[PDB]
């Protein structure tokens, strides 16, 4: 029910949005860096949603019955610093500690912060975040608290911005309200639009979206415009002034990311302090608690896996037996996919819980962002899947996700050459290299059914950003429905006394070592083969020991580029080790269609390359 | 001049859009995997685009003064082929041998086809190409070409399309023309927005094109439509059914990416051809001849860099300089930037050569597809820049650059945790492994202003995927201006005949290890100091030299994360080599707010970090 608000309260709000314009500055002059006057454009829209129209606790800003508050233009951040000191969780002095070393109040918004979901630096991402919040409240918390994202009007030039509006608009998150500082001017020149503020209305209405244009500056219009719920995701269209209240420096170019000098700091903090009417702040006032409580416990399989020996599955496809069979074991499971369920198999998920799969539509960065919405405070468990090559569509999703310390599961299906005809654009031949530079990551590579089943058990409870890397040949089951597997333990799958050189193969490239293998015995040549299992960590403990049994000769193949794979991680792993030599085979070109097979003998990675390269 | 077809050419475009059906038909079942159904919703829109709209040379298809096609719905190249069968181009028989190693007739498009220009296997790049090509007709080549570009209906659902509607609309695209085939369907599910037709006109011209709904199976239709020049980009808004003319199987679900069965293609095939009236086929018809000559000639700085040993400044200006410098030698060059033309300095480069400077906005994606277009035929010489955190906004593109083999230059500044205060969202920690990772790639990292301009030289003239990493810090020049580089070339730059570690530093890394080097000559250790200019290739060559002249021992510093970036690089480069240790130092985690210097420290890359490491 709307409060309308009254003269006082709305000036209130306006002194408010003064002090928090003071504070931007104070902040940035101490630092001696940031972006104030992005903060004051923003400091109406932000009083307005702290002081009127949201409901959080402003004790505990985590609490899940909270709206939730996405600034995607982190660069604002000392605005979004200056609201949570406004409403009493932060200590005021700290808020001059902006960017020290000796604080958490980063030159971004990073989850360190109790106030902060997720990372939001790299514009155009927090949209995306906000609509994974929003679908969780609407379709699985079922809650009735809102979502508001803050993005600046350079921001609405990134095409993911444009994903996510319609992704809202498909999904009906009438609980999600976006705003847009349209201040006319981005880094180093206007915005394209500027203050064609009824361009901004046609393309949001376009785009399914209920748009309202708003002075910015107005406290009564947007208590107004925040107080009407709709049917439909809104958009709060804001005409705004870069640098608002800054005399001299509102409405100018060359002021992004510029903090004012003292000297001007002071002289401007002063006209601004003479607006104020008020010393006494608004409080906050607190949710409706209607949020469901959500089990932690450890996810399990509701059985072993069922493959047998010698049967013949790809990954991929074990991939969605798993992770439907793991849909059963924990309703925190929800899965997501970009229009490839029937190739990756995630569709065998959609069949059996239907009500937790979300089709993300051919939209990876949009994609990984809604999972990290999804993941925030814990809410659910996500899978997202597509083929690995179209996860370099989301590499800066995926990078902001680790630095959101976020929580996200990514299988990408159709690796290597192996994949045939199809030709390169679909073959993933820099996804090892790409995951692994990820730093909270660890990278499974699964070589049969059992192995990619025991992956995604693993994955579920293991925190970071986990990456399952699955392939499209159909290989044999090679392990034992009850091998246990671990993250960073490797398996001997070959080995005799009288062993060669441990080769090192994943996926189908574990295949071909074995088959190597057949013909080397043939010759009286034995191999030690060895699966890594993960790629990130490796096993090296168990690399090194299997080298010293095969005269320290290592060799490693693999289906990916020469650069960051397995060839170079096993590298990293063991140079220096005195007798240890590493010969490595890889792709060493952008590759072509042919068969499967063909490929692989073209790009010298199978059992005849494999052969070859041991008798040397 | 339009010219009005009459019944007859009417009925000879509908028999060639059926002879494509048959052909894309035949050459999927001849293969046993590819997209029929994807071919058939365009033949129409081909056989119109090829055989009454656009002009060419049949026989020279790269020709510069012919019109472009962009077919960005890659997956429907079994029609793109069959219609350079159909112009006389491509030998009839050879459209049978679609997908075989033995063929070029890949599965989806790559430049070594003569009619094509980029790889549009990654869907929704191919329009951000087309805005390159078409902005290069308009304002470089100033010519009578225009450019068509075919876009899927799922396809529209990625934000690069966004951004490359965009970048038309503002950059007044009159000679590029859009059609979307909008069939209904995606891979896994119907499209979002369906035969809404309305509201793809709404989003179209909400994005600044004149949009045209058409019947995308009229070749009148299509030939009227296409017939009309406009002050705007273009939209043909083409209502098709997915599988148009295959009985039973035109507006299903379940058939993308299925070929049809020998028998079923038997049939089908009989049924279109009994709908062909004559088989004389349409004949091309030849462009206007005014694409200007473009100088192919080495490309050289008109002066050697004049920075003195001593002076300092960063890398970042350095790389604004020299191209600004380049500009003057060449007419080549052109410079595109994604609103951070202040911070990575190509603003220098804008003010002395404005005609040459493309301002991308916020939009990494589409910047590196327009650069991909600019670079097609050789018209241009492209250098793109924006901080190196955010290409990995762009890697998918990037990727699709070195299957298009494309010659592109990148530069990515603000490397590493020494940009200090802006905290990770804006450091590039993942980019020397992202680029590695990219096959035709040349990775420079210059360690001052001297080598900077020598990596903008070199880059100019080294063909594939050319990358730049510039830093912030203002860091001593070192090299005398008359040094030589050369791409694969590193150099020591401190050395002794009784040196204990060969220390491998770049960029900032390089100035602690020389910093290093004078806390430890207090202890009378001497450390080699090598710089190693390119990362890829590495300098193999001199790295062991130095190694064996220091007793075997590398210590490489980095200020990137530990997966696929120098260390990596040295470890794979040196391993198994008898008496050589590498002890690797860098950044183990995700980053945090504070002084360069200060987190150099805490990051462990910094002089005391190498100093003490050295000791060990
Ligand atoms: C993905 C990405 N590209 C580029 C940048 C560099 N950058 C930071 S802020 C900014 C300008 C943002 O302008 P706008 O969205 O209008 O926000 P304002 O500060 O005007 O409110 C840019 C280009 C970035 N942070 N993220
Ligand atoms: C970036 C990217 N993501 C996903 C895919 C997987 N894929 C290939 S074709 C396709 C469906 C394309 O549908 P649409 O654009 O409507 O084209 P249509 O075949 O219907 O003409 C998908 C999801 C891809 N090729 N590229
Ligand atoms: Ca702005
Ligand atoms: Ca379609
Ligand atoms: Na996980
Ligand atoms: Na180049």
């Amino acid at each position: 029910s709307y409060h309308k608000p009254d003269q006082q309260k709305l000036q209130a709000l306006k002194d408010t949005a003064n002090r928090l314009r003071i504070s931007s500055i104070q902040a940035t002059t101490a630092a001696g860096s940031g972006h104030p006057t992005s903060c004051c454009s923003a400091a109406e829209i932000m009083a307005v949603l702290f002081f009127h129209t949201m409901r959080y606790k402003s004790q505990d800003p985590r609490n899940p019955h909270n709206d939730r508050f996405v600034l995607s233009k982190g660069h604002a951040a000392p605005i979004l610093y200056a609201v949570w000191a406004e409403a009493g969780f932060l200590a005021e002095a700290e808020l001059l500690n902006l960017r020290k070393i000796s604080s958490d109040l980063d030159g971004h918004p990073v989850p360190k912060q109790a106030f902060t979901d997720v990372a939001t630096g790299s514009l155009g991402q927090g949209l995306g975040a906000a609509c994974g919040m929003a679908y969780t409240g609407k379709y699985f918390d079922k809650a009735s608290y809102r979502v508001y994202c803050l993005l600046g009007d350079g921001e609405l030039s990134e095409g993911s911005v444009w994903e996510a509006m319609a992704f809202a608009s498909i999904y009906k998150l009438d609980n999600l309200v976006a705003i847009l500082d349209i201040n006319r001017l981005g880094q180093s020149d206007p915005a394209p639009l500027q203050h064609q503020m009824d361009i901004y209305q046609k393309r949001c209405e376009a785009f399914g979206w209920h748009a309202i244009i708003v002075d910015g500056h107005s406290v009564e219009e947007l208590c107004k415009a925040f107080g009407q719920a709709k049917h439909q995701p809104t958009a709060i269209i804001a005409k705004t002034f870069k640098g608002r209240g800054i005399t001299g420096v509102e409405d100018k170019e060359s002021w992004h990311g510029k903090p004012l000098p003292k000297n001007m700091a002071e002289q401007i903090i002063q006209e601004i302090y003479s607006q104020i009417q008020s010393k006494k702040k608004i409080l906050a006032t607190p949710p409706q608690e209607d949020a469901p409580s959500v089990d932690i416990a450890n996810i399990r399989m509701p059985s072993l896996p069922s493959y047998k020996v010698g049967d013949k599955i790809a990954t991929r496809k074990a991939y969605g037996q798993a992770l439907a069979k793991l849909g059963h074991a924990s309703d925190r499971i929800i899965a997501l996919d970009g229009d490839t369920k029937n190739s990756t198999f995630s569709e065998i998920f959609k069949k059996e819980h239907p009500d937790r799969f979300i089709e993300c539509y051919i939209a990876e960065q949009n994609m990984v962002s809604i999972a990290v919405g999804c993941a925030t405070r814990n809410r659910t468990v996500p899978f997202c899947s597509t083929f690995a090559a179209f996860f370099t569509r989301a590499f800066d999703q995926i990078r902001m996700a680790a630095i959101s310390e976020s929580n996200i599961n990514l299988c990408g299906s159709h690796c290597g050459v192996s994949i045939g005809e199809d030709g390169p654009s679909q073959m993933a031949l820099e996804d090892l290299a790409m995951f692994r530079s990820v730093p909270t990551s660890t990278v499974f590579y699964p070589s049969d059914g059992v192995a990619t089943e025991k992956a995604v058990e693993l994955a579920a409870n293991t925190k970071g950003i986990c990456f399952i890397r699955t392939s499209r040949p159909e290989n044999a089951i090679i392990y034992n429905n009850n091998e246990d597997f671990q993250v960073g333990q490797a398996k001997v799958v070959l080995k005799s006394k009288d062993d060669q050189v441990t080769v090192i193969g994943a996926g189908v490239t574990l295949h071909e070592a074995l088959a190597a293998a057949e013909l080397l015995k043939k010759e009286k040549i034995n191999i030690r083969v060895l699966d890594p299992f993960t790629i990130k960590p490796l096993d090296r403990k168990l690399i090194l020991d299997s080298a010293r049994a095969t005269k320290g000769r290592i060799l490693t193949v693999e289906d990916h580029y020469y650069e960051g794979g397995i060839g170079e991680a096993v590298s990293s792993a063991v140079v220096g080790e005195p007798g240890i030599t590493v010969t490595h085979l890889a792709v060493n070109r952008v590759p072509r269609s042919g068969k499967p097979a063909e490929l692989l003998k073209m790009f010298g990675i199978d059992r005849d390359a494999i052969a070859q390269a041991v008798r040397g």
